[PDB]
């Protein structure tokens, strides 16, 4: 669980999403597992616009943040689940570094602000949603 609260917007993992987020949905995409939904109150997030390939991450399995450096966003191929048949999901970044299943919405973040949040791993791999390219999220 996680979310990244920007402006009047809530952006989630589109597997782990709400009915209310389903209600008050603004964009989702299947290909990114991201789903962006409105809100009455107001977020204090910044978003990352940057390149920056070094960070650190929530890990709530483990209740710790982790340095780790991460690849630049890309299509990467993920195994089927109960939520996807296996395909690319597109602007993912991965890194070395401990994930679980509930380690889905920890946040990566860089000097610059909020960069993704927690999507894919296994085998001592972690796969970050990235969120810098939505511009109209401070817009
Ligand atoms: C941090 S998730 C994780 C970590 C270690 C081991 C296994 C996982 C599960 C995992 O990667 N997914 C299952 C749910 C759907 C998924 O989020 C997607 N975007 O397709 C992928
Ligand atoms: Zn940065």
């Amino acid at each position: 669980s996680g979310a990244i609260y920007v402006g009047n917007y809530r952006v989630v993992n589109r597997h782990l999403a709400t009915h209310n987020d389903w209600a008050n949905l603004v964009w989702e995409d299947s290909s990114r597992d991201l789903l962006v939904s409105s809100t009455t109150a107001q977020g204090c997030d910044t978003i990352a616009r940057c390149d920056c390939q070094t960070g650190v991450y929530y890990c709530s399995s483990r209740r710790k943040h982790y340095p780790v450096s991460f690849s630049k966003p890309s299509l990467i191929f993920v195994e089927a689940s109960e939520y996807y048949p296996a395909r690319y999901q597109s602007h993912l970044m991965l890194a070395v570094g401990h994930s679980e299943p509930g380690d889905c919405g920890g946040i990566l973040r860089c000097q610059h602000g909020v960069v993704g949040i927690v999507s894919t791993g296994g085998n001592g791999l972690v796969g970050f949603a990235d969120v810098r390219d939505l511009l109209w999220l401070d817009e």
